[PDB]
């Protein structure tokens, strides 16, 4: 209630733009001559502002485009469906019949195409549009004369709802993808520093975002594709995929991370005592991780381009003093007396597997600067200050 | 097309039931006595059995009793709200108006509502229902009138396709979960062979299901408890939580498939000649712990319970044994001339990683094997042929 009011303000101001559009509406409803049919049709035009707002103005513009293209062909192949079931006379009730049948069918097994699934609203309003422009007219011309007034009533709300809409605070789709990809590099290295600190001890919304969050970039990049220029991106073509791309390379390490942090949920652990032999190179190497993660975040928050000196000089070089300390005392983790209790050597396995993980990870982080330099030159960005 | 069609054959039937429900009511309102108001209002009983259906009967139930309470809910608010606004005189309009807002403003404030996600289809039949009872009747009595037909055909819609979808040729939600369940096993042992085949060479879509196949279960057994019994569940109370907690257990073991999938293509891997030197152990491994997940699965499937000898002996002696060869040649993995370049050191410590997430694998599936035994005991099993 007012903790998500005060949290987010947008659903405030979305809320209070549909309570506008519907007054407005409502208003131009009432405040009319009374008509013969003014109160048995008004009522068309506020059931199409409901069916018509959307959060993004992308999701707004590329749905009524599909919502269109369906009413009007179902219009058209009712009308004519209904012209040459006249042909026939005293027979034509089992046509229209048999056609809703037919349509019905289609209609349903279309709509349960694996690949047609975020489109189920479409075939719902062919078939609707279907049903009722012929149920309804019961004739051909009878029902093409009203057709004019019960259009200028949905255009009228349509219309009303797509300027309030896109006029009043609004809200673009491709100032939300990059604010993802923003907090998706912050969350990364959150979870890196804590499953660090968890281990050396004597966690999971972070990557689980970075994985989840995998298919509400793609719908947010469907929709930014129908925007126009608005501020800084400056362009008729915006280079939206590349976000994509590099958000697919973050991807990349928070699975190892994930893999990281499954380690510590394990059920053969190390000794404490073994574990606190490599203290220090492990907790050099998650800080530097998490700075990098952190300096690229920010980077691309403010859309500059990366400057001369390398990112990677420290991260390359804990991973090398990391290397070298578990090549010095590399005698821990296994046992030389048998060499040419089973569970004693399982635990004390492990931590080199975190080893390794934790130098997969520092091997993977460079994939995500390649990403970034293909955005920021596909991009034009600003000089580094 | 035809391959779908093949594929399922219930998507038909489905379509067909729609069909024959469009037809039937089709029929009954063309083959009747014409009536003023019998070709205005007649068209309510074919958009109330496109908006019903539903695939499982549980989803046909469990959404149509939300659906009514809203329903019923905005239309006495409705009515409530015109007598009110009945007391004023000459300004009624404006409190209608203003109802109007603030009925929108909360309405969509509600349904922006985090945990509120799966009922946005309550909250906009109630916004429609409200806006439609108001706007349409504007007035009190000359409404609640004709409140009695549109009751009538919604309901004669409602109960014809309630009897369809009920009567032939029935799809229960709880002969889903079942499936999935079943399924779920036989797609981690795939993938855990392949893995191991993979990797001793010179499986995404299994551990990906199990994996991301957790929120469709949910949705399974939510629909499933509103279903009577039929046919194998004999029982009014059918504990459908343990199927979710043996999925979540054998989930766990899938996390470490993935685990072992994601080595396979990290960017450090150790030499060909060191891997072909643990081979035997390791498919012996592989190979028992699919026998296991596969042995449970068709347990699963046919209803029946755990015999006497213990099922993980085989698994359990296999880990011992890629225990006693990792140890005996522990020198490959681990120089002993630095102690007190980087990449082949870092090559060389995969293999322990390797042997580590297979040994952590082999320990946790008991989990699974503590979980079908609860559950086998919950719902009464049949005893071992
Ligand atoms: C040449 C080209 C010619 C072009 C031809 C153009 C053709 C124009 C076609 C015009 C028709 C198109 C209409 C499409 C509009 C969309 C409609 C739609 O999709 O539905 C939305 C929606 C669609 O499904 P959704 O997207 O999942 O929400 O369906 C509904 O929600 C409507 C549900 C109907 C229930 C309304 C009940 C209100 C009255 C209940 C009274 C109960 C009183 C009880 C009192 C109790 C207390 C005592
Ligand atoms: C006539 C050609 C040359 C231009 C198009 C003019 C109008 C006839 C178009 C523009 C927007 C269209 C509307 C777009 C959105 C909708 C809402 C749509 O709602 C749904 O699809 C149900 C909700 C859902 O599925 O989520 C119902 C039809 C309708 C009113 C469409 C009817 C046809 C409209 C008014
Ligand atoms: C009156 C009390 C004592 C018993 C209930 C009798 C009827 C008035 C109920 C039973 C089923 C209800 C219907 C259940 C399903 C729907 C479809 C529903 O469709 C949607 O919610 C839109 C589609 C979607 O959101 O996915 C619109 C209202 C309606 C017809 C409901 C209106 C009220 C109905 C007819």
């Amino acid at each position: 209630a007012w903790e998500m009011g005060v949290s987010d303000p947008r659903k405030i101001v979305f809320s209070a733009k549909i309570g506008l559009a519907l007054t407005i509406v409502a208003l131009l409803i009432f405040y009319q001559e009374p008509n013969p049919d003014l109160s048995r049709y008004s009522v068309w035009a506020i059931l199409t502002v409901v069916v018509v707002f959307e959060f993004t103005i992308g999701a707004t513009l590329s749905k009524g485009f599909n919502r269109a293209l369906g009413t009007l062909s179902a219009g058209g192949l009712a009308l004519g469906m209904a012209e040459l079931s006249t042909l026939f006379g005293d027979w034509e009730e089992i046509f229209c019949t048999l056609s809703i049948f037919c349509i019905g069918f289609l209609a349903t097994f279309m709509k349960l195409y694996p690949s047609m699934k975020a489109y189920e609203y479409g075939f719902r309003v062919f078939l609707l549009t279907y049903c009722y422009i012929l149920i309804s007219g019961f004739r051909t011309g009878q029902f093409i004369e009203v057709a004019i007034s019960r259009f200028l009533l949905i255009a009228l709300g349509a219309g009303v709802s797509l300027g309030v809409n896109m006029f009043i605070y609004p809200i673009w789709a491709g100032e939300d993808l990059h604010n993802l990809v923003v907090k998706n590099f912050m969350n990364v290295a959150t979870s890196l520093e804590g499953c660090v600190n968890g281990y050396l001890r004597c966690v999971y919304k972070g990557y689980r975002s970075a994985v989840e969050s995998t298919s509400q970039e793609e719908s947010l990049m469907s929709f930014a594709i129908w925007e126009p220029p608005h501020g800084p991106y400056k362009s008729f073509n915006y280079p939206w995929k590349n976000y994509v791309k590099l958000s697919g390379a973050l991807k990349h390490c928070a699975f190892t991370v994930m893999a990281l942090h499954g380690c510590i949920l394990s059920e053969i652990q190390a000794p404490e005592e073994r574990r606190q032999v490599f203290r220090q190179e492990l907790q050099r190497v998650g800080v530097e991780g998490a700075k990098l993660l952190r300096e690229l975040g920010e980077k691309v928050k403010k859309m500059e381009k990366l400057g001369p000196v390398d990112l990677l000089f420290e991260v390359h070089l804990a991973a090398e003093e990391l290397q070298h300390k578990i090549d010095k005392k590399s005698y821990l983790l296994v046992n030389s007396e048998c060499w040419e209790k089973t569970y004693e050597s399982a635990s004390a396995l492990s931590l080199a597997t975190f080893a390794s993980l934790l130098i997969e990870f520092v091997a993977r982080l460079q994939n995500v600067v390649d990403a970034f330099k293909e955005l920021s030159q596909k991009a034009n960005f600003k000089e580094p200050e």
